[PDB]
């Protein structure tokens, strides 16, 4: 709870965001307080690389399906709902296609400003973190695909 | 601590911005967790407009003339400190110079990866609350004076 456990800043900071979430129109607050704790506290380039693969462990099928299946079902909200709990209960979460959920149903939704926002979010971390965006997990799966990539390299460059 | 009271939410994540602040290199992490938990909480475009002022009251001539000095002494790393906690005691800081502040002090640190994220921060407070940057406080002393405004309509945009 100070100094040493992380682990519990992410604990502490969940409940923080839980209540700004809450409150009217706080989901910007509360995503991007996840935002800042997970992704301006990564300064290295990898964590690690091996041959290829970094030592990152996959987002899980149960919920990257779970997912497809609300963009699919085109339910906005929820699917924005679930990207959340998703970036908070992961790897730092690297999952950038997580970033291209939000981003798609922030569009229709009707919200362009928050969705611009996120752009400019991502674009930050990977201005810090260059060859991140081309990075890939355990099992081979890339942290941004074909259609999240393309996003990345000419929309929010 | 709970639902009401978000001077209670501000007061924790003040505490949960100092561990982040004590870290290794956690500067940022710290400071756009202020960022977000700020100026993402500001939806309303005015708060309130008087006749021309905000009922807003100023930063306080002690503590803003505390920056200059800094500023002048070039002591970039206590000035980047200083407005950190400038930022957390006060209104929702809306002292839009602070923001420059940091940013100049980024510059000179050698941090410009850095500086460009805060450039990225405000572009997104802008785009949300439009006449934000043009807007002043009680004694008529501008959000954004005539050197920041200047960085924000052609360099933030």
């Amino acid at each position: 709870s100070a100094i040493t456990s992380g682990q519990e800043l992410l604990s502490q900071a969940r409940v923080l965001a839980k209540y700004l979430r809450d409150q009217p129109e706080g989901w910007l607050a509360a995503h991007r307080l996840m935002k800042s704790v997970r992704h301006d506290t990564l300064h290295q380039l990898p964590p690690l690389s091996a041959d290829g693969r970094t030592r990152i462990a996959p987002p899980g099928p149960d919920r990257r399906a779970s997912l497809k299946r609300l963009y699919l079902q085109q339910n906005w909200l929820s699917l924005l709902e679930q990207c959340d709990d998703m970036f908070a209960r992961g790897a730092s979460h690297l999952w950038l296609d997580l970033q291209w959920y939000i981003h798609q149903a922030l569009l229709q939704t009707g919200k362009e400003n928050y969705a611009a926002i996120i752009q400019y979010d991502l674009k930050g971390l990977l201005l810090r973190l260059p060859g991140l965006e081309t990075l890939a997990f355990n099992d081979g799966m890339p942290f941004a695909d074909d259609v999240t990539l393309s996003w990345i390299q000419q929309q929010v460059m």
